RNA sequence: ACCU
């Protein structure tokens, strides 16, 4: 897997406002980390979860545009990242534009006051 | 109980699957305290943690060298390549709090593991 | 999904 590569995970078992179920999520994790965990078969990559209500879109949170990819218009949320094992990536999807993916950086920074 | 930037507290991050940190463990609060305000005043939603080790052979780039003299009660490191946001459910007991130093190298270990 |  690839940083800005989306990919179909499985995050169940989820506690409260944890993103739950089986869902799209963009990586985030470096590529270093992504290319060491994928050899291995260990280690975690980082992905940010991805909803379908985008009836609000917070400045953490990027609005991604259905394409062969998604098949809705749907937003990314920083607030949800999570580090992950490997085995919960089930589905590859596709992967976000590079102004997705410039924005989706924004607001990481934002969220985590970086 | 209010949680804040750069305080340490007992996670709940059970159950876990492969490589991903487990057990009930201390963990590095590193959600802006905007975000961290608002959900201990609506009583839910997520605030985002970075797990905690006592493992510390080897210390990486992504990862920051915590001293005990933390309220940890030994020395600890810092998995930035293990963050993942939790629900405040999942805060159990706070326990203390990284120096401004240390902090300021977690910032940078999170820019180094997200490529920010 | 829900909450922000």
């Amino acid at each position: 897997m690839r940083r800005g590569e989306i990919w179909q995970v499985d995050l169940d078992p989820a506690r409260g406002s944890e993103a739950n179920n089986q869902r799209p999520a963009v990586v985030v994790s470096n590529d270093r980390a992504n290319a060491t965990a994928t050899r291995l078969g260990r280690g975690v990559i980082t992905v940010v979860p991805v909803t379908s209500n985008i009836a609000k879109v917070y400045p953490f949170q990027v609005l991604l545009s259905a394409t062969t990819g998604l098949q809705v218009d749907c937003k990314a949320q920083a607030e949800q990242i999570r580090s992950i094992a490997t085995e919960r990536l089930l589905r590859p999807i596709g992967r976000v534009s590079a102004a997705e993916l410039a924005q989706l950086d924004e607001a990481l920074k934002l969220h985590l006051d970086l």
